[PDB]
């Protein structure tokens, strides 16, 4: 989940 946030942004 954390990585998905960083990736998205
Ligand atoms: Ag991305
Ligand atoms: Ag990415
Ligand atoms: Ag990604």
């Amino acid at each position: 989940l954390a990585a998905s946030l960083a990736c998205a942004l």
